[PDB]
């Protein structure tokens, strides 16, 4: 039970990002593998699972 | 049982992302792999789910 | 049970992206792999399901 | 039971996130492996789960 | 049971971050490995969960 009279909530977000990003001569040589150069933004309310992965960046996963 | 009288909710949102990139001369090399260079916003409410992925931006999975 | 009276909400919602990007001379060699560099805006409310992927960029899955 | 009256709540949010990056002449190699060189804001009110992973930026997972 | 009456609460935020990098001339080799340069920022209300990684940043995970 969960009862919101006359309020103001903000649950799971990403409000303002400001990035400038001046780059000469990038060069990126990946083999077998995760590059993230970016701008990335996740906001999520509610994640449930067992062994679940949410918001993952720049990853490698080789379970064996 | 969920009830909102009156109010103001941002469940999961992202609002405002500005980005100014300048770039010359980048070369990318990628083999057998995942390269993430831009700009990449998600919102999600609710994920539900063993095992499950979500907001995954450069991701290698070679489980076995 | 649920029950909205009078309100307002935003629920996994992207709302404002602004992006300038310049680039001059990019090459991108991509064998057997995934790249990006663009602009992506992912909103989604519900989702369910074991194994599940949502909001994934950039992503290779090679399971055995 | 979770009663909210007239209240201003934030749980789990980023607010303002300002970044000025300027770079000449960077290279990345990467073999095998995960590299992270951009600007991440994750945002989640509640993530639940046994052996989950949540906000995992540069991960390498190789579990046997 | 929780209630709030007229207030105002922060729970699990990043308020404001800034960040100003000049680079001439970074290099990185990385073999499977896990190398994180950028701006991260991770607010999270609640998690839950036996064996649970939350908030990963440069992380190799190799348990056998």
């Amino acid at each position: 039970g969960v009862l919101y009279v006359g309020s103001k909530t903000k649950e799971g977000v990403v409000q303002g990002v400001a990035t400038v990003a001046e780059k000469t001569k990038e060069q990126v040589t990946n083999v077998g593998g995760a590059v993230v150069t970016g701008v990335t933004a996740v906001a999520q309310k509610t994640v449930e699972g067992a062994g679940s992965i949410a918001a993952a960046t720049g990853f490698v996963k080789k379970d064996q």
